[PDB]
């Protein structure tokens, strides 16, 4: 029907990616491209595997720019609507920066705009252990990464490179080089503006995230955390391995003062443009309806949220 029939094509920009160029990427936004298409959206999913950072000369941002130009040629459209998850939001920021006239909006879904405390933690472990692996938490993350992408003769080094880009230092510098009206003050834990007229082009800036992992009590110097997406004996804890894994990574973050997170990105780091909500009982993969659609008892429907938003865009005139 036309519910999600925006004026400009929607491009879904994945974040967690492997190193193999010749990879497969349709099922990252699990069940989302089809749903959007059923509602009239013209949806394209970018594959940016084999590129690490966004701002190189031969990086993800330039790749995505390429893809945006291809989609436009294929559709006879003049602008696109970028929706990005995790690093995907950061590289959507790059294209809008670099080519204002081709972008109608930039939406962020759990993007570590001010980095990740878990990514920070990992860089410290690697000072001592180059493999990471003596930390069970890191090892948990590596297996989750692997399940979401695949072993393609490896999971290990890709998993780690994925977090490299996302450290507080790294994003600090990125933002310095790639200013957006959508970002608030460093350290304020507030957003910027909902729009931005860059190069005669106004941009609709949106974001949302999930704060399923909540801190609880400090005893003996350590502060607990709770997953608030699950119910007691939740099957999602067995059926989906990322559920507890991201509670573990999320607990590390909490003990590095992140303070409410999806287990990878904290609430404050997530904020960009018009924040639709950060109240979702989601951990980092529930956001993309992931690990094959399993969510805890209290997690909202990822697919409805994104669809409602693509309709929002239709109503805003993009
Ligand atoms: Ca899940």
């Amino acid at each position: 029907d036309t519910y999600a029939a925006t004026r400009y094509p929607v491009i879904l920009v994945h974040g967690l990616a492997g190193t193999d160029k010749f990879a497969n990427v349709v099922d990252y936004w699990y069940g989302i491209q089809s749903d959007l298409q059923s509602h009239g959206a013209k949806v394209y999913v970018a594959n940016l595997s084999g590129f690490q950072s966004d701002d190189g000369p031969n990086g993800r941002g330039e790749q995505l720019l390429a893809y945006v130009k291809q989609v436009l040629a294929a559709t006879g459209a003049t602008k696109v609507n970028l929706i990005g998850h995790s690093q995907g939001g950061l590289t959507s920021r790059y294209v809008a920066a670099v080519a204002p006239q081709l972008v109608a909006s930039v939406t962020t879904i759990g993007t570590p705009h001010r980095g990740s405390e878990f990514a920070d933690f990992v860089q410290d472990v690697l000072k001592t252990d180059p493999t990471g692996l003596s930390s069970t938490v890191i090892a948990a993350f590596v297996n989750v990464f692997g399940t979401l992408v695949s072993s393609s003769h490896n999971t290990d080094q890709d998993a780690l490179a994925a977090l490299r880009t996302l450290t507080t230092a790294q994003t600090a510098t990125y933002n310095r080089n790639f200013p957006s009206a959508g970002l608030g003050a460093p350290g304020s834990c507030q957003t910027g503006a909902a729009t931005e007229t860059v190069g005669g082009s106004q941009h609709l800036l949106y974001s949302w995230g999930g704060t399923a992992i909540q801190p609880t009590s400090t005893v003996l110097g350590v502060t607990g955390a709770t997953d608030t997406s699950t119910g007691t004996l939740d099957v999602a804890n067995v059926t989906d391995p990322s559920t507890l894994a991201l509670l573990a990574t999320g607990a590390v973050m909490i003990n590095r003062a992140s303070g409410q997170n999806d287990g990878l990105v904290s609430r404050c780091s997530s904020l960009f443009g018009q924040v639709i909500s950060t109240s979702y009982h989601w951990n980092h993969l529930d956001e993309i309806n992931q690990l094959l659609g399993v969510r805890g008892a209290n997690a909202e429907d990822p697919v409805a949220v994104i669809r409602t938003h693509v309709n929002r865009l239709k109503l805003q005139g993009v």
